[PDB]
């Protein structure tokens, strides 16, 4: 059933595609060969076990094919791919929408879309697996042990972060994975003579990697051993794959013309004349089923079977490692932290936040043998290294710093594919300013799920003497926007050890700590417990005040110290600290009330970057001192003064609201 | 001499960096012969005219050695560097701040500092060019004739945009592009034996471009010999220079820690000693001055002086082209557009804004022939293209579309240096969601004050059937909060027209422009001209009405048909369209009394994505109908009414107020 299986591929597609009126029928005929062969001889999966462990993971970076995988997951006896769900494909609330989301569809590892990220985040799929490997495996227990595997195409490797993913995968050894390429030579707006001519395989050789070329890509048994010669090689790999683009349409084979469009009842009888398929839309004939069943299903559920009679022996020679390998096929962390583990800290205490966030991280290390993570060539500035250890690399496995390189995009998708594989949590590094080389992983961290800490220092203009291109303003306004990221501003040491614990102990939502070059001074009002609510009060002279400021990070010191000018000219005052205004937003009714009460419309808020989000708290009657301009070079004391944060301008900026 | 002006540019630097207690030297003390050489022998610059049209473009990749480029400009005889500004690194405004600053400084051609940004943006700088030559140069008269040259580091080359436009400027064939790469084995945290492994020369030739190696990075001779051959070439070339940072410091050289912090004073003294110079801090000999006067000064100004006649015999030799090549001399654009250019719209016609912004850039071109653009492999889903063209490549230098590829990044950096150059106006598009590719390079157009066009289409929910990886929320936000940036957002066809005609006639302030899928309706009182002070009145049944309705883009329509709903039942109601919140933000304070009465309190705010930045205009007392989680994967009639974008659901949240 070979040609048989390979067509009833294409056809489950192009019908789809017909009955929706919408998606992409072109990467679908071009590409099912390649994709039948990985299927029935490379991968092993268990359709009764979507979530297995150790199964062989697959990435389609090419995510607007996304009908090409439905239709090899409803062939192999997935549940959640059913007939009736491949005919509502693209429509509300089905299991097939228009592009992979990983945690609607059981079987899907990744949601992909946007260009490049797709293979530039299955290397940290292939990182996570050879770390767990050498923590855990021991003589005749092969516990974690499988390959990566993903399919992608010309747009994928003309975005430069799959460039930077290449150079770090290179320099680091990472054998176990497999790249198929589907080379077409057209792309959305034509052919690729007039944008992309670069010889891509040569590329590949100087990072470091295997590459090789098929001419022919409806040749099963060519496909088949290019595959295993690439398992052979001792290096990552990419197979180029020369396919047409449409493959058995007459009229539109080759051209632009089928990349996004239903190919439309004309064309389609046609295509159905030339490849010699007379079966009606979403008619499968047994044969093919059987086909399915006997080299996927079957096949995957015996290793699935073999991998379960192991792990039961492992534990009874290992009894040491037993519980903690239990947590982690449960979905758990291997050990669990606890506020007890950070020491208590004194009044007064002096200390910029970086500097917190380096004692607190190094707490957390030290408790939890599956914290790791890295920075992108600041580390000797953000303050990201675990003591203990030196660099992670293929001599040296088990060490938990990594070197990024000066790569923050590829970071990003990096830390995704840890997170995606299970048993670990992370984090990276790198200047605030330079988050926007970085914003669109952050948000694929957001839409999947995934708690992956981000270390941004250097907050403000602060900075000083490096100037407006090193110094931010808009950031915050940005991220906070962004559904699903909680963002953390600390005011002092203490609110920093918090701010870790939230972030280590976070379920399904991302973070990013916001942190200072200079010191600060821990507060008397803060406190560690009341971080968790958002906002709380840290200074009040009269319980029927009529006055209120608000501040978070390195602004809090400022307005405390204001609001003893104002209470010893005879006003009722009260400070609230804000670390997160994501967090305060989720709090209940009664609780908001308590802190902002309706009737004390004089309000102030203070902190260093634009005004934007903080009109939702102090309205129309109240003011706010912020930065709405780009930065200046010069000693940080000269340029907050000319800035307007000093304590008399704050006084003024009070006194004259009324 | 040679080896005594080359050591007095290292200890110019060396002695500023520790006056000011902060810099970076290692990189000053290793690049300053390939910098020596290329001042001498290559570049054509008069410091009496230091914006020369035809002049060599240069451009510092590697920010932080600015000290390198100061010292350089001082002894070529540029007035703003002064020995004085020497002494004042870093300071308060001074004319030498910590990076290079275009526009600050006369003789600095662009801004540097984010890496990877320089070398890229330089890829414009000679797309210009050739634009130029081949419009206005005639037999015998060569009027635009000049080369385009940077210094690049490590960091550059790890970075994905640098990636990008190589593999662009390799098809397009832009052989006066000269880079020169200082390769010195060490980056911030380290060797590069932990960070970049890969063959940098093998990748740049899979590009097509040329490149050379030059072992001694202090022969001046053999650093000559390969700049001319690289000339001669005819591809964008590449010459790896190998040095050693930080060369003379007999205890610090080759490591990172002469990176990125002063020598200091003992140091300093031994390495006076090791490179034999006996002269104090500041003190520079006479013959270094004349060697600088005599081939860097007197050779440029001679140059010079040979354009000005070769433009005089022009003009008299081809009159019908003397007033556009004046007018460009003169930083003015060689033709005018005017409103009456645009041709005036029937009430109630149906277009989609996609549409309508390519009717009216079809307008402009037609009018002023250095206005030119493109899209990121999207031309036939934004609707960028200018019908009379096909595209720009080397065998068709005179058509004005451009295919960029999947490269959003690039894409950014190359605009902005087609606009530093001087004669064009420049624009280009690509999906509102992957902004966040290009963010970093629209931060250098609002910084640098280029009046650059960016068309993002497909803005909300509304895109339907590809789900929440294609949908944007949180975008608007982000690009409203940067300082220097216009964002408009059209109501119809009539808003768009104005909008474009603003985008062009801007002087230094780049502009945004969001765009729909689906159809929309002119309104009855949408305006033309008003469209310049960012909001003004749509509608409005009684003078003193006690409600107001504020609208932006595809949710005017839904207004102003839900407020004629409330009127019919007896209510008084007023309608604001606000195209632009950011224009609107600059007007004078009696014209926002008229249009938002400090009196009427109740107010409502209509628009598809974060609600963040409208509680500054509805305050504490009124509400906001927006989005606050990511969108979904279904026809967008049905999407958007489960999120409550009905006449219906609007209606009932104005009633339920107060
Ligand atoms: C970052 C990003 N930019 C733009 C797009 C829009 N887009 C989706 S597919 C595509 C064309 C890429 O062509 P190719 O990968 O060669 O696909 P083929 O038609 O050969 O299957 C484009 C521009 C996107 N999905 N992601
Ligand atoms: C986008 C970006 N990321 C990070 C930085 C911070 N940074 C400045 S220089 C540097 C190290 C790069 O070293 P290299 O370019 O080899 O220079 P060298 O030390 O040889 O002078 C880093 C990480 C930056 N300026 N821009
Ligand atoms: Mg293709
Ligand atoms: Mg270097």
């Amino acid at each position: 059933m070979s040609n048989l299986s390979v067509n009833a591929i294409r056809f489950l597609g192009i019908d789809a595609i017909n009955k929706a009126n919408s998606g992409h029928p072109g990467v679908v005929m071009g590409a099912a060969p390649m994709a039948y062969s990985l299927f029935t001889k490379q991968l092993h999966i268990n359709p009764a076990q979507p979530n297995w462990i150790n199964r062989d993971r697959f990435i389609l970076s090419a995510g607007h094919g996304s009908m090409l995988l439905y239709a090899l997951l409803h062939l192999s006896g997935f549940e959640d791919v059913s007939m009736d769900e491949i005919k509502s494909f693209r429509q509300w609330g089905s299991k097939t929408p228009g592009h992979p989301e990983f945690g609607h569809t059981a079987g899907i590892d990744a949601t992909t879309g946007p260009l490049g990220q797709g293979i530039s985040t299955a290397t940290g799929f292939a990182q996570a697996e050879r770390f767990l490997a050498a923590k855990y495996n021991r003589e005749g227990y092969n516990i974690f042990d499988h390959y990566t595997y993903v399919i992608c195409g010309d747009g994928d490797l003309m975005e430069g972060v799959s460039s930077e993913a290449a150079s770090y995968a290179g320099l680091q050894k990472l054998d176990k994975l497999v790249v198929l390429y589907d080379s077409n030579d057209i792309n959305l707006d034509g052919e690729t003579k007039d944008s992309f001519t670069e010889s891509v395989r040569d590329r590949y050789n100087a990072y470091g990697w295997h590459t090789a070329l098929v001419e022919n890509g409806t040749d099963l048994e060519a496909i088949h051993a290019a595959i295993e010669t690439a398992k052979a090689s001792g290096k990552p790999s990419l197979i180029e794959v020369k396919t047409v683009i449409g493959y058995g349409s007459p009229n539109k084979q080759g051209t632009n013309a089928v990349h996004g469009a239903p190919l439309g009842a004309d064309e389609t009888a046609s295509t159905r004349q030339a490849l010699g398929w007379d079966y009606e839309p979403f008619e499968i004939p047994e044969q093919v089923y059987a086909d399915f069943k006997e080299h996927v299903a079957d096949r995957g559920a015996s290793a699935y079977q073999a991998w379960t009679k192991l792990v039961a022996d492992y534990k009874e020679a290992h009894p040491e490692l037993a519980a903690e390998v239990e947590a982690i096929i449960d979905g758990r962390d291997p050990v669990e932290v606890t506020p007890a583990d950070f020491p208590a800290l004194e009044n007064g205490f002096s200390q910029a936040t970086r500097n917190s966030s380096q004692d607190a991280l190094n707490v957390v290390a030290a408790k939890l043998p599956t914290f790791l993570g890295g920075s992108a060539d600041l580390a000797h500035s953000n303050m990201t290294y675990i003591k203990t250890d030196g660099l992670q690399d293929d001599a040296n496995r088990l060490n938990r710093n990594i070197q990024f390189g000066v790569r923050e995009f590829a970071m990003g998708t990096i830390l995704n594919g840890m997170a995606l594989h299970g048993g670990l949590r992370v984090y990276g590094g790198t200047f605030f300013v330079f988050s926007d080389y970085v914003k669109a992983a952050v948000r694929l961290s957001a839409l999947q799920g995934l708690p992956v800490t981000y270390v941004f220092t250097h907050d403000s203009i602060a900075v000083g003497e490096d100037g407006p291109t090193h110094e931010p303003v808009e950031h915050l306004a940005g991220l906070r926007a962004m559904p699903n990221l909680n963002v953390f501003r600390p005011a002092d040491a203490r609110e920093t050890q918090a701010a870790w614990y939230l972030a280590v102990t976070s379920e399904k939502t991302p973070t990013a700590l916001v942190l200072t070059r200079q010191n600060l001074t821990v507060e008397d009002g803060t406190d560690f417990d009341k971080v968790a609510k958002g906002a709380y009060v840290v200074y009040e002279n009269a319980a029927d005040f009529d006055t209120i400021l608000i501040a978070t990070g390195s602004e809090v010191n400022l307005a405390v110290s204001a609001a003893k000018e104002l209470a010893s000219q005879g006003e009722k005052i009260r400070v609230v600290s804000m670390p997160s205004t994501d967090v305060f937003d989720k709090q209940d009714a009664a609780y908001k009330e308590e802190i902002l009460p309706n009737a004390v419309r004089r309000r102030v808020a203070v902190e260093m970057g634009a005004s934007q989000n903080w009109y939702k708290y102090v309205g129309l009657d109240g003011a706010v001192l912020g930065i709405d301009t780009f930065g200046a070079s010069a000693p940080a004391p000269k340029v907050l003064a000319e800035y307007g944060f000093t304590v008399e301008n704050l006084v003024k900026v009070v006194r004259n609201l009324k």
